[PDB]
């Protein structure tokens, strides 16, 4: 009996790939202990966890209760759990060592590598990180101590050239701004965590050769960093049935059934809102001006804090009236089944902030992407898609809040992506490779067996 | 040799519309009409309607009545500011009217201007009248108010105002405009000064007819409201005219109505202007989606009013439209898809609903609207809820609103009565109808 322990970080962007990896390991007949930091931050995490545990009642949920963290750096509830874990991870050792059956391996989130590395070494089992973003973004993370020691860093630097990765030249404009400030916490965490990769037994990435061939080969051939552990491309993590909410109104699917094939552009900027009010108006104005059918999924401005503000409060009355007249667009404020949407033949395009889970899903369903990266890794992820030729993004729009992107710019970008058959044909090729990756003898099965060979 | 009539409307679409429709009726009787236009006109809606009217009837002489701007200490209401200017600059009219060819035969001015215009009309020496733009029952209340004010029970003790023989026999205290219950109010003083001046007119024109206000028309002309009141001419219904149609209007509203089952749409409009708070408007949208009926909601310009679930149902279910524009209300009320009218019960909308046989869910907000709503309810082609209160008194919730909408839309007794009111409205404008008879009686003394 192979026993694997899993510890995701906070946020749907981390919990979703971890529960999909858990599903993959259960199919390989592993016994899975899912470590759950408590109290969980968001309701969406609560609901997905209960839906997951219901679908797989054989998995053992180990509750990891966290004392309250009071930090002067940030009040964000997601950051405060992260602060709790790296100050109170000593509590995990008794819960993990005194555990039956004996653990065979430990897989935790890459963001928790500093607190969890001594915990894993005290358990004496093969331990790994699951990185929830692209292999190209991981290459940047692994290369960062080398990059920060250059005299070009930070002012002179124009392009970051990491040997052999899928994005050969990363401009300074695509680097997350805090990583250019040696005084930022982000910079400090990268400089502390990246050298610890050598202590790991391996790195798991939700990616496949069909989208990141160069980055995966560069990471595994000692090209990016000397002494890196093996990097396992175990993607794509395909959506699972337990994610689907049990009782949905079906009205979104019923609306998609009434549109022509490839007619609808789907817009989602991620699990949470990272976009200001003035920019959100311009988004709705751009969708109406584009002339294309659209399904725009918006989130609550603050997580789990609903408001009575109308859609004309956000977008303005005339924009809303023109929308209901032309009959071409839906705007919903809810947690949708994004896989049901991307898998529908009426959807011909995806306006995405390029969070990596949404990028892999679009690859799985062969939907071309109009990238609107906002923060963090998203500009690097968007260029991974652009390099593959199944997506496009406007590098001049900037990080979120740098400038106001007008509705006419947005409409012209939408019309560009929705009319480009070259992007659609390349996305269909990416989809074919994504389907091959999870077939029998495909890259995902090969990579999983290579992991399972050590465990037992 | 021609009969010449001068018309002076007060500010607002609720006053210009009946006056221009009266002008159309008078032009059909071969009168030469002079339209006195207070300038600058307050709203753009009045501008565009006036130009469409003059363009349709180029034989009408427009006399511009230039007014000095009232001061900021007078009011923030642009319609009261025109009132204040007219009261002080009415002396200007006497030169313009006495030096007018062909000489004037009669003079019809808005009732709200009866105080500054009465001495002007008497110097002209022609028969002069008021056009009251609201219901005959509301007029009976206005004419009876000096009698009511000199009562012992006025104002605190009174529970019901009983005007002898009118269409609504007992007007509850809760239906009286609140300022008229305050003997120190400005509204009170204007009522007390203007009402006795009615006895100095040659007659009163009301946009009404026997089909909707038989009792109060009888009581007014029978001396039962005020002894020696001049004759009251029921010259309604004022029907929509062609010049009101905007020549190049979109068809999104009509095309949407053409796709709905007959009698399935609730039309919702609270009048010519905004008169409802935002948190209340948010409940109107919730009530429309909760009612389950198709709706056409017209909103007037003054956090959002259009909730997310409301917009979703309009796009997925195609259940509703919400517009913020000057719609063609007559085209909407005349469409067979429309089966109900949620109205603030401004009198022109009431008469139009009667003209098209559309039952009314009354939601009175200010002034005469509770009295008008009961005129409809007494006729049996409408319903209103007394407990909702004046605008802003309390928050009427969406579930209350949805319940009232489902009541009116399902009530065939109201629809059949509205069809009967419509048949009387059509009869009133036919040969030998009450409108013709009242117009000939009104014009017999004009030379
Ligand atoms: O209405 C919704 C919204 C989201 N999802 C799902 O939720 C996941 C969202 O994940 P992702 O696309 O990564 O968005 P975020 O979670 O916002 O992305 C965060 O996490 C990513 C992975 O670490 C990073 O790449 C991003 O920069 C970071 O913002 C996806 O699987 C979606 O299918 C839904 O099912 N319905
Ligand atoms: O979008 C619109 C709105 C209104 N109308 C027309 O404008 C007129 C509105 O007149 P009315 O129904 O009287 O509304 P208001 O002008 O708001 O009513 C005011 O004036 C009335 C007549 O004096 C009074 O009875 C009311 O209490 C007072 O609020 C009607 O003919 C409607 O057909 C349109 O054509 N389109």
């Amino acid at each position: 009996v192979v026993h694997v322990a899993l510890l995701p970080s906070a946020g749907m962007g981390h919990l979703t790939p971890f529960l999909r990896l858990a599903s993959l390991l259960l199919h390989q007949h592993c016994h899975v202990t899912l470590i759950t930091p408590q109290p969980t931050v968001s309701k969406a995490e609560e609901d997905l966890l209960s839906r997951f545990l219901s679908a797989f009642p054989q998995v053992n949920q180990l509750h990891f209760h966290l004392p309250p963290s009071d930090s002067t750096i940030s009040t964000d509830p997601f950051f405060l759990q992260f602060a709790s874990i790296r100050s109170s991870s000593h509590l995990l050792t008794p819960l993990l060592s005194s555990l039956t059956p004996p653990l065979s391996s430990f897989i935790y989130d890459m963001t928790l590598i500093s607190p969890l590395l001594p915990i894993a070494e005290s358990l004496g089992v093969p331990h790994y990180i699951l990185f929830t973003s692209s292999a190209t973004m991981f290459s940047f993370f692994a290369y960062f101590p080398t990059l920060a020691k250059s005299e070009s860093f930070p002012g002179k630097l124009d392009f970051v050239e990491i040997p052999g990765v899928s994005v050969s030249s990363i401009p300074r404009s695509s680097i997350p701004p805090p990583l250019l400030d040696p005084n930022s916490l982000f910079y400090k965490l990268f400089m502390e965590d990246s050298p610890k990769l050598k202590k790991l037994h391996g790195v798991l990435v939700n990616t496949f050769e069909g989208i990141e061939k160069e980055s995966l080969e560069a990471l595994n051939g000692g090209k990016v960093v000397k002494g890196l552990p093996p990097v396992y491309g175990v993607g794509p993590f395909v959506p699972c049935e337990f994610e689907k909410v049990v009782k949905r109104g079906e009205t979104i699917s019923e609306w998609l059934d009434e549109q022509p094939s490839g007619s609808v552009v789907y817009v989602s900027f991620g699990s949470r809102t990272a976009m200001g009010r003035e920019q959100l108006r311009e988004v709705g104005d751009g969708l109406v001006k584009s002339g294309w059918r659209f399904l725009w999924v918006v989130k609550d401005k603050i997580v789990d804090r609903a408001e009575e503000e109308g859609l004309d409060g956000v977008l303005g009355f005339e924009l809303v009236e023109r929308m209901v007249k032309e009959k071409k667009g839906l705007v919903v404020k809810e947690w949708v089944d994004q896989s049901e949407i991307l898998g529908h033949k009426a959807v011909g395009g995806f306006v995405s902030h390029c969070g990596w889970n949404s990028v892999v899903e679009a690859a799985w369903f062969g939907v071309p992407i109009l990238g609107w990266p906002l923060h963090g890794d998203q500009k690097i992820n968007a260029e991974v898609v652009a390099k593959g030729g199944w997506g496009v993004w406007k590098e001049g729009w900037g990080w979120e809040g740098e400038r106001l992107v007008k509705g006419e710019e947005i409409a012209e970008a939408i019309r560009e992506v929705m009319n480009d058959e070259s992007l659609r044909m390349k996305a269909t090729q990416v989809k074919k490779d994504a389907r091959k990756a999870i077939s029998v003898g495909g890259s995902q099965e090969v990579a999983l067996q290579k992991l399972m060979e050590v465990w037992k």
